[PDB]
Parts: structure tokens; sequence; C-alpha cells
């Protein structure tokens, strides 16, 4: 589970994401993003189909799209309990994981529940992540 | 699919995976490897929960066991074709995908089909692999 979890993380991290693993890093992030940028989060976990799912479309398209956000962070549900637990302070959502939020400054534009990755096809959630942030991203 | 394919690719060639993408290359290498070397093989999937699961498992075990493979690599099922179809000559086994293969030389040693892998917990999948190294590799 150690070099699992790793692994997991480090999909996102060797792809452009910032890992907050600290109630603190969590805070000192949010609370000093600009009032105009974007901030994609992606709440990452172990285990079931859909976190096999959520990560790779969260890479392809936040790397990729035309639109992309300014900042791309992740919190690790289950691993990481306390910086997940103040992100979702944030987030001000029904609390699930794997999940997706996007803000525009401190305030969320754009959630993706657990229950809409879960039985979906890749290339549709990577499609509804591209509409988010065409629709809000610079 | 294009960017969702190689992020998947990608998460293998980060990772210190050789990507075989046609027959040549999957010849040249099968047919180029010495007798006593060991060589893993992810046959890689877009689909379904198994795919998700099968990446992450080998990544970790073939990249932190104190037993690990001489060689790395990998070929896309379904998106490389004739490379998964050249592999599968050398592998001599029912076909499935995600799926991984062992070799010592040119000989077979371990297979996993895709039926081991879907529905199993990702620290399952690892500990076979563990097991499959420490039997096969130095
Ligand atoms: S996938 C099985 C897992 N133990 C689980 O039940 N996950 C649910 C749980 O997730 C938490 C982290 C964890 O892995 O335990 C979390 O998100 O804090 O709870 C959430 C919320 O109910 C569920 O969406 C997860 O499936
Ligand atoms: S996951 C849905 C997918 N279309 C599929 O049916 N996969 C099966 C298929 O895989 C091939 C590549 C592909 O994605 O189409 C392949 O491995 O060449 O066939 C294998 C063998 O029967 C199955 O193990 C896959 O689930």
């Amino acid at each position: 589970m150690k070099e699992i979890a790793q692994q997991m993380r480090g999909e996102l991290t060797q792809n452009g994401f910032t890992s907050l693993e600290t109630s603190e890093a969590v805070s000192e992030y949010m609370n000093q993003v600009n009032a105009d940028d974007t901030t994609f989060v992606v709440i990452n976990s172990t285990c079931g189909c859909a976190a096999g799912l959520a990560r790779p479309a969260a890479v392809a398209v936040a790397t990729q799209n035309e639109h992309r956000p300014t900042n791309t962070v992740t919190v690790f549900a289950g691993q990481d309990k306390e910086a997940t637990a103040t992100m979702r302070e944030f987030i001000q959502q029904v609390p699930s994981s794997p999940s997706y939020a996007l803000f525009k400054g401190r305030d969320l534009v754009y959630f993706m529940p657990r229950e809409f990755i879960e039985g979906r096809d890749i290339n549709d959630i990577a499609m509804d992540l591209k509409d988010a942030f065409d629709e809000n991203c610079k």
C-alpha cells in the first residue's frame, strides 16, 4: 500500500500536479491563489475502479487542453486525511473520492462527485473536464 | 482517446518501461535479450477497471522490489495491434488484456491473465508480482 499510494500520487506529481499532504499546506496554497486564477483539484483514492479512471482523465485534459487551469493540485483521500478534510472545507460539497473540484479564486465553479466517475467511460469523463475547463479557464 | 492512451502508456514509460509499438520492435527486443536476463511485459489496455489496476501494481513492484526484472517493457493491446500480436507469439498463452508476462531469456516463466486482475485488490495483485519476481529475478 505504501509503494502503491506513492505511485498513484506520482502519476499526478510527475505530470505537473502539486501534492498537498497536510492541512497547513492546503490552507497555505488555497488562501494564496490569485482571485483570477483557476485551480483544479484531484481528490485521489487508492481503491475501487473509479480511482483508476480518475487519474488518466485528469492528467490528459489538465495538461493537453487548449483552455487549461492555472494551478493543478491534489489531495489523497484516506492517505492524507487532514489535508483532504481541509480541502473539503474549501469545496463545501458532499464528500466523495475520487472527485474533482475546479476553483476560480477561492470560489468553487465546478464539482464532479465519485458517482459521476464510477462506471463511466474514461473518454466521457475526460470530455466533461474539457467542457469545464473550456467554460472557466482562460 | 489519443491523449488518454498516451497517458496510460506514459505511466509506464515515465517509470522505466520500454514501449514496443511495432512488430519489428518486439522481435528486435525479444530476440536480443540475454539468456540469463528476466523480462517483465505489461500488456496494457484502455478499458474497464482491470486496466486501471494493472498499471500501478506493475510500476510499484517492478521499480521498488528487492528482486527486480532485468528488463521492463510494454505493449499496448488494442492501440498497437501488430506489436501486441507479435509479443503474444513469444508468450504462447491465451490472449487477454491487461495481462502480465515474465521471461527468463526467451522462455516464459510466469503469466497473469486478465481474469486474475479483474476485481482483485491492487495490493494483492502487487503481492503476486512480488512473489513472481522473488522466485525468478536475481
Ligand atoms: S474504495 C473503499 C474505501 N475504503 C471507501 O469506502 N472509500 C469511500 C470513502 O473514501 C474516503 C477515503 C477512503 O478511501 O476511505 C474519503 O473519501 O474520505 O468515503 C467516501 C465518502 O463517502 C466515498 O466516496 C469512498 O468511496
Ligand atoms: S475493455 C473492452 C474492450 N473493447 C475489450 O473487449 N477488451 C478485450 C479484448 O482486448 C483486446 C484489445 C482491446 O481493447 O480490444 C486484446 O487484448 O487484444 O480482447 C481480450 C482477449 O479476449 C480481452 O481480454 C479484453 O477484455
